[PDB]
């Protein structure tokens, strides 16, 4: 597409000033989209890419498109498109955070653990102690889907949301992998991630482009013919 970047094997997309989706590739060739947010003087990343080497490719992008530190990552759950990178991110010194359920999972997922467990409430919400100096990510948990330790954050500031993997696109035809999914809770799940960032009009996830609102509602109403 006109405007976006590769480097290496890695492509990246503005989304807004001091945001950009980055995207991977595992081979057909299955893309997965995280995130880069440059918070001021520092950069955040969410979602590794499938591979170590993809995954220093984005941060080698940072260095040389935005030049700020990546201060830390959160990942959305332990499958290898969002932590198969995450050694790169430990041996480049970027600080990571992880649902503590994808941490303990991990090792039963092929992953590595992050650096830190975030915490939820029973509203989803991050405990705030657990995910210090976050900036505008703000972290909620919508409950059991795509898998059991999903998790999805906002860019607070924009009119961003990331879905990860849970959420589909509007055109979808299917919820793709179910292998690991809650099928009964799955619908709930896509509605509360909706409700936790009511005003976000792009929704960001894993395998499509960005979409609107669209997605969110659309992906509910697949779900629910999983009950
Ligand atoms: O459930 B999802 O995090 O969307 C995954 C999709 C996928 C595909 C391959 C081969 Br292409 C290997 C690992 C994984 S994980
Ligand atoms: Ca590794
Ligand atoms: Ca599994
Ligand atoms: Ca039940
Ligand atoms: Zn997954
Ligand atoms: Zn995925």
């Amino acid at each position: 597409e006109t405007g976006d970047q590769r480097f290496g094997d890695l492509v990246f997309r503005q989304l807004a000033p001091n945001v950009w989706q980055h995207t991977s590739y595992l081979d057909g060739a299955v893309a997965s989209n995280g995130l880069i947010v440059r918070d001021g003087g520092r950069v955040l990343v969410v979602d590794t890419a499938w591979t170590d080497d993809q995954t220093a490719q984005i941060l080698n992008w940072i260095k040389q498109e935005i030049n700020l530190p990546v201060a830390l990552a959160v990942v959305t759950h332990a499958h290898q498109d969002k932590m198969g990178g995450m050694d790169a991110l430990h041996a480049a010194g970027i600080a990571t955070y992880a649902n503590a359920l994808s941490n303990q999972l991990a090792p039963q997922e092929g992953m590595v653990a992050a650096q830190h467990s975030l915490t939820f409430a029973a509203n989803g919400w991050v405990e705030p102690a657990t995910a210090p100096n976050f900036g505008p990510l703000k972290v909620f948990y919508p409950g059991p889907g795509h898998t059991s330790d999903n998790i999805t954050v906002g860019i607070d500031g924009t009119d961003i949301a990331f879905g990860g993997c849970l959420i589909k696109d509007s055109k979808a035809k299917s919820l793709g992998n179910l292998g690991d999914a809650d099928t009964e809770h799955y619908a709930a799940s896509a509605r509360a991630f909706g409700a936790a960032f009511p005003k976000a009009s792009m929704i960001v996830m894993s395998h499509s482009a960005p979409d609107s609102r669209a997605a969110i509602t659309h992906t509910a109403r697949m779900a629910d013919k999983l009950r």
